[PDB]
């Protein structure tokens, strides 16, 4: 497809002279218009996987805090990604914190940010993605494409289970996953990875969302079933933390981790000495794929992984795939390489496993 070459010619242009947050903005605008390309080309039934019984036509889907709003579900997906994490939400709408509070470092691949949770509050998402699943009935590219849903507290709020119940109770029903985003690390959030708290807010979501079941059609979104829950985890932690959770994980029965958020660890960028807030990008993989690879490992190979952190190539992919990953998403590697994301990473990918031995990419998960 000629688009992506077309736009390519303006990336370096947007990292140079464009604001990083303002980019985004340009981004979310052009798909809000209908103007970002399609990805034209078939999905290998090769590349295909699934966690449970939500299954993805491909292995890549956008994180979430791209389309904190679902203003460009449509545009965003046929861009050729299989799912998206819209989020993460509140149960009201925040400003966040001031800005600048993005920054970029070209020479590492790398990004900072110290958002906050910026987003326009529970009930317009909401809103806006009835109206994409709306659309969906009639779309045939949207066809099988998944949406999740990121939830999360407002900043001045004490007991994280009510914002969590009022998001579920108001958006679940058209979400196919639910991920629990506890590890924020730009609003005490850090704290309820406690395996106590982090337990009792676990088996509170997926009481809420059981609950929604109980009182009787209703599933409006991909799967007609209720929607699964996940939890994204934060890399900033010791053997003995990671050990605990991994066995709260396992205890509530969750149905997937998303390793990782960012990191607040990493000090050999220099243009960031300056900086506050959590790092991605290339940066963060190695510390990302570790991480995966010890979950993957105490959690016994019970729970399936969701890969984020520096995944910009089919290379990337792989890794995470064969330390442990059912499925990967993007967010740095869309900064820094424009809207060519998923076509370049689906075409490598799927030339690596036919290179490396592999019949499907399902037989790639694992394998150390
Ligand atoms: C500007 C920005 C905003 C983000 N917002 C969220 C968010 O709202 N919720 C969340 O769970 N992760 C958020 N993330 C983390 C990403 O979803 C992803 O986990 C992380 O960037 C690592 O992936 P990457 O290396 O490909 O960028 C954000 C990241 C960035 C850079
Ligand atoms: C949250 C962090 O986002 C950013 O900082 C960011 N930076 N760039 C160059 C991009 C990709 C981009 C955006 C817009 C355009 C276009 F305007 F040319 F179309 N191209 C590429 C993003 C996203
Ligand atoms: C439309 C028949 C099913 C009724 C209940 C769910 C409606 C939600 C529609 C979202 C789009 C889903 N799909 C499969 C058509 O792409
Ligand atoms: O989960 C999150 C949230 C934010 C933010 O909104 O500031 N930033 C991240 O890096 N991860």
């Amino acid at each position: 497809n000629p688009e992506f070459f077309l736009y390519d010619i303006f990336l370096k242009f947007c990292l140079k002279y464009i604001d990083g947050e303002i980019c985004h903005d340009l981004f979310l605008l052009l798909g809000k218009y209908n103007i970002l390309p399609y990805d034209t080309s078939n999905d290998s039934i090769y590349a295909c996987t699934n966690i449970k019984h939500l299954d993805f036509i491909n292995p890549f889907g956008v994180a979430a805090g791209f389309d904190k709003n679902g203003v460009c579900i449509d545009s965003i997906l046929k861009l050729g990604f299989s799912f998206i994490e819209i989020g993460t939400i509140t149960p009201r709408g925040q400003t966040g914190n001031a800005k600048p509070r993005i920054f970029r470092d070209v020479e590492s691949r790398s990004i900072i940010n110290s958002c906050g949770f910026n987003n326009m509050g529970c009930d317009k998402v909401t809103e806006n993605l009835i109206l994409f699943r709306k659309r969906q009935e009639e779309d045939k590219l949207l066809s099988k494409h998944i949406v999740g849903v990121s939830i999360g507290k407002n900043k001045d709020t004490v007991n994280i289970v009510d914002d969590l119940k009022y998001c579920i109770n108001k958006i679940g029903r058209y979400a196919d996953y639910i991920a629990i985003n506890v590890s924020s690390p730009n609003t005490g959030l850090r704290d309820n990875q406690e395996a106590g708290k982090l337990k009792n807010i676990i088996l509170s979501v997926k009481e809420e969302i059981d609950n929604l079941e109980k009182n009787n059609f209703l599933w409006f979104n991909t799967t007609k079933k209720k929607p699964l829950v996940f939890v994204k985890l934060a890399p900033d932690l010791n053997q003995e933390q990671k050990k605990e959770i991994a066995d709260v994980l396992l205890e509530t029965n969750i149905d997937g981790m998303i390793i990782s958020n960012t990191t607040t660890q990493i000090n050999d960028i220099k243009s960031f000495e300056n900086k506050k807030g959590g790092v991605s990008g290339a940066k963060l993989k190695d510390i990302s794929t570790k991480f995966i690879c010890e979950m993957y490992n105490y959690t016994n190979k019970q729970i399936p992984i969701i890969a984020s952190g520096g995944i910009f190539s089919g290379l990337d992919a792989l890794e995470k795939i064969e330390a442990g990953a059912s499925v990967c998403q993007l967010y740095s590697c869309l900064v820094f390489n424009g809207m060519k994301s998923a076509v370049q990473i689906k075409r490598e990918l799927n030339h690596l496993l036919y290179q490396r031995g592999y019949y499907n990419l399902k037989e790639a998960i694992g394998r150390k």
